[PDB]
């Protein structure tokens, strides 16, 4: 009963399904698109600090630990496709890597970065793919 | 008989079902919505202290240990989805994390925080999801 | 023959059935409602002491060790839902916690607390639920 | 052959059937009701002593070791419902507790207490319930 | 059950399917074709530095670690075809070699090399072949 | 190492040391001597009850479980001298018998018996002898 | 190495040393002596309730769980002297009995009993004796 | 090598050394003494809330989790002295009890309780005693 | 050879040596003291963002992950003093807790918090104590 | 022969000796100091590219993979001080982390970053410390 031979196919197909949308750029925001689609308005208070105005609680997801650099994420994918997923060590390490890539960037008193782009963990398209990928590593 | 292969699917689907409602913001209150929906009225007694006026015993649930920070809770979810639920250690640790995230914030002599938001453990929509999630970790 | 996998479902469903009524506040009394529904009349004898007037023996249940703080009880429930009921240690500890939460508050020479609320162990609606819950922990 | 799983149900159902009647107060007497229903008449002989006048031998049951305080008995019940009756140690300890709660209070030269209430072990309604309860603990 | 005799055939056929397209040069770009097909425009800012103008997030794939020298890649293929894929050591080593050949060459502040050619990891035709090849080495 | 051959000698010598003083009657009181030496005064209140007047707390020993019938005690001694103290069963049984012979006879609302005699457990001469005797049975 | 033969002597001598002072009544208080020596003043507020006036924190020991009935305590001693302290079961049971005899009687809103006496756990003479006794049961 | 026989003596002597100072009341503060000795000034801002004014960082210890009810703490001591410290389970449980008794009561937005008293974990006299006591339970 | 009995003493003494200085407040900064002692000057650029002016590279330590809340740190200490350092699990968990308490608060584009205080990991007095403490958990 | 107890001390002392110099900022360069001390001159050729002019071969060390971000390196140190160096897994993981932090930043066709700082692996003062640190992890 080689259940590891079926988990490897699922892991690889999940990585590929995530790469398909990462190539298109879907789920990537800058300051403009973030503040436009999230509804958060930055009030540039005096003098060097400021804050976002929270109007609804559903916006608290945007200020959590749910952002990653696009280049770093696609590099994680390209290096993960070249691992021996027959072993448990690799399925643990790359799962930890895909779970720790999501770090906070926007906060209540920290505006979205000026020129950089960030990938949203809970984007409508990336949420199911990243969830399925993280769940594909869960095998005995 | 790999009963652990079925418990992992249930745990992950429960985390996802909870994330679906956490994204929508359902179950999150501020001072205004808390004091409106709970019926508690804050009497600003002299001078720096005060208290809520308890009219019915059903209001005692609101002043218990049933509140969590939305960002902290969704971060628990995002970090939990990247764990090896095939092992018992993880199913115990993340279960303790989802059971201890609920702390008291409103009390009899402590008014609801002024500007922060809190997630209600016994909200009508969040209660079944959190209960099922906590129960999904209970496997031999 | 995993009889422990069926006991966990019963324990969790009993905790939920009790929480459903604890949320509604049913079974919680203050001084007014206690002395009204129990028939006990407080005679304020001189000078700083007093006593309840016992008219029928059925009132001796009210003066036993059958009262708990609502917040403490619902907190026991919320923390109990996050335990590993697959183990015997937890089924013993939380059972002892649900058995020791009932302490005396009204006595023959001790009037019901002035402003606090208490939950009655032998309330018509709470008695079957608490009994079934305490019995759900009894598994080999 | 788990015969212990059926003895636990019987023990719990017997405790509940006893609690049902203890709540109603049936089987509890004071000085007035005891001396009225038992037929014993206290002759206040000189000077500080006295005695009951025994008219029929059937009254010797009333002066035996068959009395308990109602609060103590119902507290034994409320604490007993939270024991692990899967073990022999508990079935022995709580059985000894239900067998030793019955102490003498009226005697030939000791009148029934002035103001206290006592529960009669051989009351018509409590006798079968207490007997069945004591017998439910008798399992291998 | 010699599953290794079937994995070797798949590995070799994948290597051949990749070599067939590498021979035609498909997926190989220079500065002109890269900046034409990717949409990136190099602004030769003062004085010795410069940058590409990012118009859409889908362009972040081009600036990742997804480029390799054509000669080095075809040499990896020609030397890989002469390995003992019956052993796990070889299937691991050559898989790591095919996973590490992809290095970054264009960046935000690093223009595409002037005269050299590079092979694009996520080219429309080479992406499935390289993915299938990397997946063919994953056998127990 | 026959430590049981030395414990038997000590047990028998302790029984004899107790019998020597029991023969002389030392430590035996009636109503007169009890109420004289203890300081307790019986107030023959109306009508058939009464009580002792407690003047100092040191008198609470007299109203405890520290009285035995002289004939019963000397019979315990005479039957105990004919046991096989080489066995543990006998050393346990007769020790329990010498520990349970002390029962309460005078109480707050129970005057000393009119004509009977009683042996005081904490009499100045009998206390050390009874203590040493009870301690002689404690051997491995 | 019979360390149990030395622990038994210490246990018995500790029980005797405690009995010596219990016989004298030292450490026993009534309402008068309690309110005199503790400094607590009872303010008989309207109408049937009241409270003690706490002037110094050292008085909080008096309102803790540190009181026992004298008769019950001396009965525990007299029955404990007749146990087989060679066994661990007895050394555990009687230790639990000497640890649970101390119950609360005076509280902030509960005045000292009118006519009864109570034994103070932290009396200057009884504290070392009770501590040494409880510690004498601690043997492997 | 019975190292447990020496750890028990240290645990008991540490509990006694702590009880000696708990009896004296040292380390117990009310609102007046807390705000006097800590230097914190409560500014009764409008309307029902307020805060302490932090002048030096050394004051942050007072607002941590370092407060306990005096009665609860001395009750922990009196019940702990009656445990079998020869076993590891007890040394773990009572250590957790002495480590969790310290809860926060004063906070930045929560003034010290009006009339209650609290015991300070880091009081100059109680800190070494509590530290040594917690360390006495640490044995293999 | 119980090397674990010596490591516990070192761990506890290190925790105490750190608590001694945490009580004094040494190593805790606010915005004023941080920007004064570090030399960093905040330039309030337009409009809602800003940055510190880096004059020497030695200032990069202040902007790393080396800050903790004083209350959180001292609470880690008070809860750590109540652990079983005889076990490896505790020495690992509390070491991870003392290693993860240090989080970034000042950054290049994130000014020091306005009113909060933070504890500096590399303070001249706290660095050796925290280092020795972290090293005390390192035992086989 | 616990050779692991001496390797841990050496590892920790090496980490501390490196932190001592990282705090002072020694070994950190910007564009100005790098191009000044290394002798490399950037010729701003047309139009958006350029290059350093290599005058002596000793300058090839500066353009290798020998640069790291100061914050990242000191964070590696602060997180490394909290590891269990008794285990081989940690000594391998943190050694790989200290070996992979050094990445290339200046190249022949890539000028030193405009505003960032970098730490030089082969600085005269940091080279021996980093070498000793990397060598301290090499134990059986």
């Amino acid at each position: 009963t080689r259940r590891v031979d079926d988990a490897t196919v699922a892991i690889r197909s999940a990585i590929n399904n995530l790469i398909v949308e990462l190539i298109r750029g879907t789920g990537s925001y800058n300051r403009s698109s973030f503040e436009s689609s999230s509804g958060l308005v930055w009030t540039s208070g005096p003098a060097g600090e400021g804050s976002y105005s929270i109007t609804t609680p559903s916006q608290f997801v945007f200020l959590s630990s749910a952002w990653a650099d696009p280049i770093e994420l696609i590099n994680l994918c390209t290096n993960a496709l070249g691992n021996q997923f027959q072993t448990q060590h690799a399925r643990t390490v790359v799962q930890r890597q895909f779970s720790e890539v999501w770090k906070p960037s926007p906060q209540v008193t920290v505006r979205f970065p000026d020129s950089d782009f960030k990938v949203y963990r809970y984007n409508a398209v990336l949420d199911p793919l990243v969830t399925a990928l993280l769940g594909a590593f869960d095998t005995r």
